[PDB]
């Protein structure tokens, strides 16, 4: 239009608009019709933008139920490598060496978690009100405690690194590097200033728990959830509990000495020290974005204290018995547990084949492999012992090194005083008949759409008795089968457990 | 001995021993005679290595 | 026979999961035992070759 070219001054004076609204603060759009107040709650003048979502992952060996599993193959390989350069101590097995290594991984994950907690609290920007209190709430700490005891937190994480330097683990194996990189980073969905932050929080750890002559057993160790005012004393208690049965074990000292002899001190994994001038910075990572987008929730871990009607002895433990399954490492968990002893009908929508969504047109093999690391489809229902089966558990076909349990989203409340909100959910949400459930689900959906590569959702309704497929924007997709997913997971786990 | 030079593979497979024990942790040498437990405290299977001494 | 038992256990390919557990099972050994005592197996087969080569 030549009129715009002829009157740019009037165009500029007519197009003066304030952009770049700082996120993390509640905004009211106002009323276009000033007399619409008679319809009080029939008009939505509120506008809240979420700014962070936490992916509650879990480190796993990858579906071992016999001696042909990648975990057992890596156990045999690492034991052969250690013992063929070892002249001396012969009192442990490949399985024992691998439980060590897994405990090393768990405490490395803990160190990365606490280091991220420390480095986040120094982040303050005018364009984002979520920084850093929302992130600290999502990770499950007390921002006031961190602000008051920054020095204590720094020295505690440094001491954690120093004490983790006592034992030795291989650095060629990429398990530790992948887990630390995943759990020690902030990821934006877009390369924009007011972007949304993606976080990974370990839902659980692997307290080593040696007792009895019937091998070892990695018992679950729970982790703080979002909205928990956990302090440095609680985190120190957690670390001491983790390393309580880890030091003072002469067999563990023997394993550490043998791996130190095998892999030289230069070839070990070392936790880097941190100081006051270390700044964590959100980064754009398309690979992590894609693998977050193609992630499927598996539910809460099952503990000994968790009651389950008809499913006894189904805890998430890594059992190692020399006289059971020929001494192979066994880890066969049952998914579909949410936390309460009821059906959780929403998990029924996970029984369909997953859809792998990818950006762009041409996809490389490595990118496709990295894009399905968190994907996990159920295969069969676990057989309930007894006539009562109030919960329903699904046995997976095979999973990768990490499994996603929940997703935590933090957003501004619509009501006064517009504080942060805690939203934990799986890939499937069940909405029963209620006055506010539908609008709450609508707010949930709109908040999730703000994130670019959000995980695909599977909504279900209690009144229609009908679920829904992926609630996502499909760009370049394919239908994945359980066998293909199992092959990809086997490849990825074997590659991760390599020396 | 030329036999060592002629069969280094068997020598290596016969001389696989774990060295470099981390100090500061108690080590038990075990029993060469498994029936020596009848002499309970007549045998010293313990092995503790000190690691620091302070000059006051 | 014993040399083949030892040599099969080091075979692995991504397109065939029968390598080498199925081959060892067919040969009639314990793959767990082979992977646990590879060094003893090599020494035993080497001594078998040495003692059979005398005649």
């Amino acid at each position: 239009v030549a009129w715009y070219a002829r009157y740019p001054h009037i165009l500029e004076e007519a197009t003066r608009l304030p952009f770049a609204y700082p996120i993390g603060q509640y905004y009211d759009t106002g009323y276009s019709v000033a007399s619409a107040t008679e319809w009080s709650k029939y008009v939505d003048t509120s506008l809240t933008i979420p700014g962070v979502m936490c992916v509650n992952f879990t480190p796993t060996p990858g579906e071992s139920y016999n001696k042909n599993s990648p975990i057992n193959i890596a156990a045999q390989n690492v034991y052969t490598y250690v013992r063929h350069m070892n002249s001396g101590h012969a009192n442990y097995e490949q399985a024992d060496l691998m439980m060590y290594l897994l405990a090393m991984d768990s405490l490395y994950i803990f160190h990365s978690y606490v280091r991220k907690i420390l480095a986040i609290s120094k982040l303050y920007t005018p364009v984002n009100k979520y920084f850093p209190r929302a992130l600290l709430v999502a990770l499950g700490v007390d921002p006031e405690d961190v602000f008051a005891n920054q020095a204590q937190w720094e020295y505690f994480v440094n001491m954690v690194a120093y004490r983790a330097g006592a034992f030795a683990a291989p650095a060629s194996m990429t398990y530790y590097e992948r887990h630390a990189w995943m759990s020690n980073g902030l990821y934006v969905d877009q390369d924009v200033t007011r972007a949304q932050i993606y976080m990974f929080k370990p839902t659980m750890l692997w307290k080593y728990e040696n007792l009895g002559t019937t091998g070892t057993k990695l018992v679950p160790l729970m982790m703080p959830k979002a909205g928990d005012n956990r302090k440095l004393v609680d985190f120190q208690v957690l670390f001491n509990n983790l390393v309580s049965t880890m030091l003072g074990d002469e067999d563990f000292g023997i394993m550490s000495g043998d791996v130190f002899k095998a892999f030289g001190a230069d070839g070990l994994v070392k936790l880097l020290a941190v100081d006051s001038t270390t700044m964590t910075l959100p980064t754009y990572d398309p690979l992590i974005l894609a693998q977050i987008h193609s992630a499927r929730a598996v539910g809460a871990p099952i503990l000994e204290t968790s009651t389950l009607t008809g499913f006894p002895g189904r805890q998430w433990q890594i059992t190692q018995n020399p006289d059971v399954n020929n001494g192979a490492i066994i880890f066969h968990p049952s998914f579909g547990y949410d936390g309460q002893d009821h059906e959780e009908l929403s998990f029924r929508a996970m029984c369909s084949n997953m859809i792998l969504n990818l950006p762009g047109e041409a996809h490389s093999a490595e990118m496709i492999i990295e894009a399905t690391r968190l994907a996990t489809m159920f295969q069969v229902k676990a057989v309930p012992a007894g006539d009562t089966s109030k919960p329903v558990l699904y046995l997976p076909n095979g999973f990768g090194t990490e499994v996603v349990n929940d997703y935590t989203m933090i957003s501004v409340d619509k009501a006064t005083p517009h504080d942060l909100t805690i939203h934990t959910f799986f890939n499937n949400i069940l909405v029963p008949n209620a006055k506010e459930n539908y609008v709450a689900n609508l707010e949930l959906l709109n908040n999730i759409i703000q994130f670019d590569w959000a995980p695909q959702l599977y909504l279900t309704y209690g009144i229609a008795q009908e679920s829904f497929g992926p609630f996502a924007q499909l760009n370049d997709w394919t239908i994945l089968t359980g066998e293909t997913l199992a092959r990809m997971h086997e490849v990825c786990v074997t590659s991760m457990f390599d020396v």
